[PDB]
């Protein structure tokens, strides 16, 4: 007698399961792999998250700006405030897309830990420092703040304390 594991839709976070006799399979989707417990996919590449991006000279050599955060993972860029990640630099997908709910499974301001795939906050102030330039950063659990000095006032758009 077998369960099927994959009709619990929680089954592999992130992944596509294949149900065997006895347990399941996840086939992680490109640029994921599998976690250590295999219960789920995660991307551990590493780059930098950009704030801007914007055709802007189009592709070739280069194509992202205004870096601010570097050697980060890919969630935890795009499933907070980056717009584009990596090099080459690719874009961040578009939060009502498909590849949106594998990367970022929790929604906004979380990510898969890296080895157990349990969601967990993206410590901002730690990762995207680029965040507060000049300021005074206090994450928080789904999101963080940023406070700047007596006398200046926070850039939205280049978030530069003025
Ligand atoms: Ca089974
Ligand atoms: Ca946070």
């Amino acid at each position: 007698t077998d369960v099927n594991e994959c009709l619990d839709p929680t089954t592999c976070i992130s992944g596509n399961c294949v149900n065997t006799p006895g347990s399941y399979i996840c086939d992680c989707p490109p640029d994921f792999e599998l976690n250590p417990t295999r219960v789920g996919c995660v991307d551990t590449r590493s780059g930098n998250c950009y704030l801007d991006i914007r055709p802007r000279g189009d592709n070739g050599d280069t194509a992202c700006s205004n870096e601010i955060g570097v050697g980060v993972s890919k969630a935890s860029c795009c499933c907070s405030l980056g717009k584009a990640w990596g090099t080459p630099c690719e874009m961040c997908p578009a939060v009502n897309t498909s590849e949106y709910k594998i990367l970022c499974p929790g929604g906004e301001g979380f990510r898969p830990n890296p080895i157990t795939v349990i969601l967990e906050d993206i410590d901002e102030c730690q990762e995207l420092p680029g965040l507060c330039q000049g300021g005074k950063c206090i994450n928080t659990f789904g999101s963080f703040q940023c406070r700047c000095p007596t006398g200046y006032y926070l850039n939205e758009d280049t978030r530069v304390c003025d």
